[PDB]
């Protein structure tokens, strides 16, 4: 399940981002969706309309995790664009339309300045919150704990960040 990410969103694309997140210990941000505990990923979201990837990666980071007092220590070059398989393509990809056919996201790398304390996973929707439980796990660890739709991504994610691992 390779990608594409391309240092350019190519036409019809979700643009997204994530966000990586890294403690004093090198480890990064692993957060479990509040359903699957098996399931471990760092925070990411999408860019607005017009609006900077840097900062939908620091915004979707908070009104996600609550986690603010964080640094850019590092980010991904290039993007990232997941395209599906023949069969959910025409779920997703033509669910669009006939421009899209996938979701372009770039990752960012963090530091976090501050205290665990901050981090409820929780947000006032109505619906419901995002990740149910949030641990600090290793750059090659939360790959092994994530879910596979993000483990190549997030892998891609930290070689990128592996001068900075």
């Amino acid at each position: 399940g390779p990608l594409g990410s391309m240092d350019s969103p190519p036409e019809g694309y979700r643009r997204n981002v994530g966000i990586c997140l890294m403690n004093n210990d090198k480890k990064i941000f692993a957060a479990s969706r509040l359903d699957i505990p098996d399931a471990w990923q760092m925070p990411q979201g999408g860019i607005d309309e017009g609006e900077d990837p840097r900062n939908a990666a620091i915004r979707e980071l908070r009104e996600e995790t609550g986690v603010t007092s964080a640094e850019v220590i590092a980010e991904v070059p290039y993007w990232l664009t997941y395209d599906f398989p023949p069969k959910v393509r025409e779920k997703l990809n033509i669910q669009w339309g006939s421009d899209w056919k996938g979701q372009a996201q770039k990752w960012f790398l963090f530091k976090f300045t501050g205290q665990d304390q901050e981090i409820n996973l929780l947000g006032d929707g109505s619906e419901k919150p995002e990740f149910g439980e949030w641990s600090w796990v290793t750059p090659e660890q939360l790959i092994d704990l994530t879910v596979e739709f993000k483990k190549p991504v997030y892998k891609e994610v930290l070689s990128v960040f592996a001068p900075h691992l």
